[PDB]
């Protein structure tokens, strides 16, 4: 049908169709009779996967014969999504298969709505790294992401009576097609035991023994014919494990709880022992197979020459004790010295920062550690030691630095500070975006940067533009391919060309109505699949990301009230319709996220059933906001709201989505959307509120609350109707919790921020009134998104950190 | 090579190979390069595999459309053993694929060797269930085998300093090639709750739910077209389980803990929760399945024709359950009355026995099943009510007989006989030989054959000739095929044919020379991959089964030590040289199994290494003795033990492979050695020892084992050199548990067959002096093995108790 889905040939269109049949007689045992749609899922899954391993085998073969520099991964989060669309998309399959099912008598679309979600992370840190492995196969890296498979992802969230509900995200039920179980390279994983000192240095011993055995995703290249690796690794007791009878056996289940379920904390730190053997896990195993891949070379015991040849990136702290790990391996079972031995460590690490709130710090307990990696503890010490002695060097009789600086910290219980662990063993360190890594090095890491300036470095985030426009909104890919080719799926940068087009007729009409189609499939979807109503011709207001407090849904909520108060005083007068969608998980744990869920659906509640409203304004809550979700949602909207505020969401990735697909953005001057509101234009932005700056000095003369309800009536008005029981009749005082936060102990300011958010939102209003000016502004957004996608930012940390070069050629198919 | 391997077709070979390489490819993703043999066992068994899928389809398709009466056989074990050759020899694929993977360069037996057993079985009635499904695909019935799919088998065995060690049967780390799950046709399984009254009757509420997914495996008729089904349950927690967050997940492990270990008990019942759960799930999943396919048939909510359309075979009382839950969907869900409920439900099932020993009867106190399964309790409540009614009108006055007869034992803690369950709520009951169906009408189930004589049957078990002689022994089905052609492997009464070839000077050579080829095979598998040395010039003196006391290992250990003494005390005269092999598993807390494992390593460790012994006396403990062993040592053995005390033992199986594969037998009449020996001529056989009549009249008397202690001066021998430490020097007292038992607790008496068993183990050693008179013997045996095929077995289960007829007509390819 569309150009950029590619060619649909009779002679391939013909082969889709045998090799499709072939799987449902032969793998499914089924045929046409029985088959059920998921059997046709499959069916196709099997016929796309076959065209993968080609291309996987010969991959991994090039990489064995031209040995280059190696990069690592290292992720507790993978984010995946779906597979199949995806898949089509890069081996440029999806019209041949679209016409060969179609032949059969199938809907395509329909059997793509099958598959699961690979849900194996939380929010942005694990779909960044989703996002990473998809840039680095497209840009020709030999590049492995490791990480775990857990038998349950994020939990699947239900509302019920208005309330948050999790169940299991059973995602592997009825099995997952892309994967391939290689239990030839199982690894062994120690835990607890104790430290024995001989002639010969240090040994673990007395340990327990946990299997690591890894399972193969391919990940292909945007039609580049490179296939490279995700390798999970899945926990298995050993055949002797306590080895009455029966309950030895049972008893198999704890060592291989490991793996088992996705901790479901967003920029939160839990300090639990499972987490604590998932990352010890999952770093333990993956080294083990680096170090044999690196030993196994046609390159050729000598490991001066390993950081030419390996490169780890940890994504946050979480995989940290790579940096002890590789130094136990190399200095006890090696016999290096330490000094060489950390030397090559550094020159290999590199850390991701992803976050500079408190409380997603990663501070283990002393005591912990001790118990589970006692080897480990002893070499954090030595490290301290060391790093602090260079310290006072650089620094003399500076003592308070010396504790600033410590890994180790002081108090009722001694804890590590992960972060400063991977700062000290890592040769590079990098913040997301350009506000944060600066943040980095003027506040919570500045006695390291003064220590080491040239470790310090700026990546800032990106998206695929595979995913992120051409699967998930085919419309705009293919009316932008009309104009300047399709060039630029894999340079982004191209979309600059369109500004030429900002006064064209013809495009303006187009963006329009590709916008107002997405809108209509997205109302539909809304009605089918959870039976509820709205009006196509309002304007989409939409906020979709992880429930948090900095992330202020709550701010949404105030303006959302304002709204529905104003038409209910002058009920007579204009008002640009609108929906607002708000969706996200909250932490299971995290009463305050699952309160402000329950006041969302509370406000929908009065707003979405009051006659005098009309269909003027809704709100709805998306339920289970996933990556599926999120590719329907994205290209739907036309309000995009990033309303963090100033100087905590580190650089954010959902926005950058939406302004790949056509939607304006309303936000605070915080993450990446400093740097997107710098490449389309001020004026193409819709920015208010406090700057980093504004928010330092309200701390400093200190935040008080109670200011704002005096001084606005409006914000009053909302803060009386919550308390007296307007959005919750029959339970009074359901909010209590939510106004007391607001007035006496809000940490995020977001009173402070409500007056210029209203006034900002007025101003969409009246641009969304100006149908032809809201599209043109909408076209300098889109044309000026270059920047934000994650060839870009792979290729500069390929340049600026791995010392390796992308390449755009293709390999022979 | 050999005839009976089928034929070795150009086109067959050339689709094999490229069908083996399509695999490789595309199903392991490898290539020729990076291979293991583990890789290329895989591509085979996916090629095999692949033939059997067509077949499959269409004979379900088959049943589908003529609606024939369905036989369901209930087993919670299915010892299978290897998948791969079985499915070749079915299939007349055996030379092709030889063929095919010889061009490829590889040794197709090494492959084999490569598959796991699928061990979901202990011994005999898990070996008789698999035997059982191969004859009814065989002789063409719709028959459908339903289990548990144990993630974890039998138990590996390893022998650590004499003593037995158990290791966790990983069957399924690789996968399993062969079974498909069949997530669609998952079903919902109630536990726990609590029974509430309506004026609708009967409801049971408030339950845990434990999910059924089933896994089909085919099973193929030996070259019929024929491939029926075995699904096995896999128990799976629902999505909303204990749904702080984290545990909840984890806690799945404990609904799953249902289908996760095989209990590895034999003939021993073990009264543990666990178990019962696993009883009434296999139960509950499999009738709902059976009641489905009953009302979505093209036949036509009628329960009257049920019995016409289905018939339950229970194997032993394990699946018991099946009747009071067959009353109570009947009752409870379908609305029945009682009395037309109890018709239907008597009409369909049957019940198979397999043991009298006291300590293997399933009686499980109230107490759980009023917790576990209270509406059952009720039920079961009812039905002993009303059975007991007969039984007073029947025998008015008789009170003695009421109590014989409960269902419920009375005592300290009240019993359920599952067995009393059994007989009242069947049609037909049958033991496994004539001896013990005999038994069971004259002592256990005296009072019920009075009442009911007509339920009482016998079905004399049998094996599977394609297992258990073209497989296993394919150089002995050539010779014989050479003579009378190939229908006796689906027609072994065709065997009796042989008889005329008793004088054949060629055949008796031919016959020596397959057994000496095995032999050979035989010591070179245990120097290969047991370190172990043999003479295979030696007779081989084999004891294969279970460790038991009943089987009495014990009293081969006797003769053994006998020998031993006789060549110590004239050591220059000449005996027949012996190998005794003795093999099998104890249940992990069977003490006095484990003390006889090790009583057999120690007679080694003196016999083996004196000097003055030889070559001509060997005593090798076989470990790890399972399906694939027994597949192996079989064919290699001239002399099968067949021991137990007459009247302990139903019938044996093991008994007739032997017979088969050219052993000679010696045994005492018990079981099925009765009826071998009747078919054979007594004179053909090895008889020793005490009938059960003998038995009795000893018990009567009171049996003294200090009698034949004072009165057999060379076993006082054997038991001062145990009690002395002459098999244990570092520890005296080691067999001091063996000796107490043997001389005042002996249940099996053992001392009152030793003077008979070693006289007859002198004529063994006399006729194997003439090779010429052992191998006409031999023939005499082979010869008349017929009547032992499972085949026959069968055939009579479908005239005389399901009432259908078999076929051997061959369905479309
Ligand atoms: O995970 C890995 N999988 C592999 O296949 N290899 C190597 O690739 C070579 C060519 O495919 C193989 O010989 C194997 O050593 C490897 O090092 N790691
Ligand atoms: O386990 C079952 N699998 C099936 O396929 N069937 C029925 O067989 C028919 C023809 O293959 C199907 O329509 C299904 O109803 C069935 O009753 N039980």
């Amino acid at each position: 049908q569309i150009s950029v889905r590619g060619l649909a040939g009779v002679e391939n269109v013909t082969e889709l169709k045998k090799n499709f049949n072939r799987h449902l007689h032969f793998t499914l045992v089924k045929d046409r009779n029985v088959a059920t749609p998921r059997d046709y899922y499959f069916a196709l899954a099997h016929t796309v996967r076959d065209h993968l391993v080609g291309r996987w085998i010969r991959t991994q073969q090039h990489y064995y014969e031209k040995d280059p520099k190696r990069i690592y991964y290292l992720s507790l989060e993978f984010y995946m999504g779906r597979t199949l669309q995806n898949t089509m998309v890069n081996l440029a399959l999806e019209n041949a298969c679209d016409e060969a099912t179609y032949q059969l008598g199938l809907d395509m679309e329909e059997l793509e709505e099958i598959e699961e979600d690979a849900g194996l992370g939380n929010g942005g840190l694990g779909r960044l790294a989703a996002c990473f492995l998809d840039s680095m196969a497209t840009l020709g890296l030999a590049a492995y992401g490791y990480g775990i498979r857990y038998e349950f992802g994020i939990f699947n969230q239900k509302i019920c009576g208005g309330w948050q509900m999790e169940e299991a995200d059973d995602w592997l039920r009825y099995g997952n097609p892309w994967e391939k179980a290689r239990p030839e390279f199982t690894l062994p994983v120690h835990f607890y035991g104790r430290v024995e000192h001989t002639s010969q240095g240090a040994k673990w011993v007395d340990t327990q023994v946990v299997l690591a055995m890894p399972y193969d995703t391919p990940v292909p290249g945007y039609r580049n014919n490179v296939v490279n690796t995700m390798r999970l690794w899945s926990a298995k007791a050993p055949n002797d494990f306590n080895l009455g009878y029966i309950q030895a056996v049972l008893d198999r289940n704890l060592a291989e709880n490991i793996s088992r379920v996705l901790y479901p904390n967003d920029n939160f730190f839990e300090g639990k022992e499972l987490r604590l053997k998932q990352e010890y896990f999952v770093v333990a195993a993956t080294l083990q197979d680096i170090i044999r891949r690196f030993k196994s070379s046609k390159f050729g015991t000598n490991f001066d020459a390993f950081p030419d040849k390996v490169a780890i990136q940890l994504n946050d702290t979480h995989p940290s004790l790579a940096i002890p790990e590789l130094m136990r391996v190399l200095v006890d079972l090696e016999r290096l010295d330490w000094d060489k031995a950390w030397e090559v460590t550094v020159k290999t690490c590199a850390y991701t920062n992803h976050t500079v709130l408190p409380e997603a710090l990663e501070r283990w307990p002393v005591h912990l550690l001790e118990t589970l990696l006692p080897r480990h503890l002893q070499i954090i010490y030595e490290i301290n030691q060391r790093f602090l002695n260079r310290v006072a060097a650089a620094f003399p009789g500076d003592v308070d630095r010396l504790r600033r600086m410590s890994l180790v910290e002081e108090g009722a219980v001694k804890r590590i500070n992960m972060a400063h662990l991977c700062i000290a063993g890592s040769h590079a360190v990098n913040g997301v975006a350009r506000i944060h890594s600066e943040i980095l090095k003027k506040t919570i890491f500045k006695d390291f940067y003064e220590l080491e300036p040239h470790k310090f470095q700026n990546k800032t985030n990106g998206i695929t533009p595979r995913r992120w426009l051409v699967l998930c909104n085919p419309g705009l890919a293919e009316i932008i391919a009309e104009r300047i080719g399709e060039e630029y799926i894999s340079d982004l940068d191209q979309l600059r060309k369109l500004l030429s087009y900002v006064d064209d007729e013809a495009f303006i009409r187009d963006v329009a109505k590709v916008k107002q189609e997405n809108k209509l499939k997205f109302a539909a979807y809304l009605e089918r699949e959870y039976k509820v109503h709205i009006n196509p011709n309002s304007l989409f207001d939409v906020q979709v990301k992880r429930i948090h407090e900095y992330k202020r849904q709550l701010l949404n909520c105030l303006h959302v009230i304002t709204l529905y108060n104003r038409i209910k005083k002058e009920p007579n007068k204009f008002v640009v319709p609108r929906t607002v969608m708000i969706g996200g998980k909250a932490a299971p744990g995290y009463h305050m996220a699952k309160m402000i869920i329950k006041l969302i659906t509370a406000i929908g509640d009065v707003v979405n059933h009051d006659p005098v409203v009309g269909d003027r304004l809704r709100v709805i809550f998306l339920e289970n906001y996933r990556v599926s979700l999120a590719e329907k949602v994205i290209p739907a909207a036309d309000l995009s709201e990033q309303i963090s505020t100033a100087g905590t969401e580190a650089s954010g990735t959902g926005n950058m989505k939406f302004m790949l697909n056509g939607a304006l953005t309303i936000g605070t001057m915080d993450g990446a959307n400093v740097e997107m509101a710098e490449e389309a234009g001020e004026e193409n932005f819709f920015i208010f509120g406090m700057r980093v700056e504004d928010v330092d000095r309200l701390d400093q003369r200190g935040y008080n609350a109670q200011e704002y309800y005096d001084r606005i009536p409006e914000l009053r008005q909302i803060i009386e109707q919550l308390s007296s029981g307007f959005f919750s009749p029959k339970q009074p005082d359901l909010f209590k919790d939510i106004v007391n936060m607001l007035m006496h102990h809000d940490r995020f300011k977001v009173f402070a921020d409500y007056e210029e958010y209203v006034k900002c939102q007025e101003r969409v209003s009246a641009l969304y009134k100006n149908p032809r000016e809201w599209t043109r502004m909408v076209i300098r957004n889109i044309a000026t998104s270059g920047k934000f996608s994650s060839d870009r930012t792979i290729a500069q940390y390929a340049r600026e950190i791995w010392g390796v070069e992308p390449s755009r050629q293709r390999l022979p198919a």
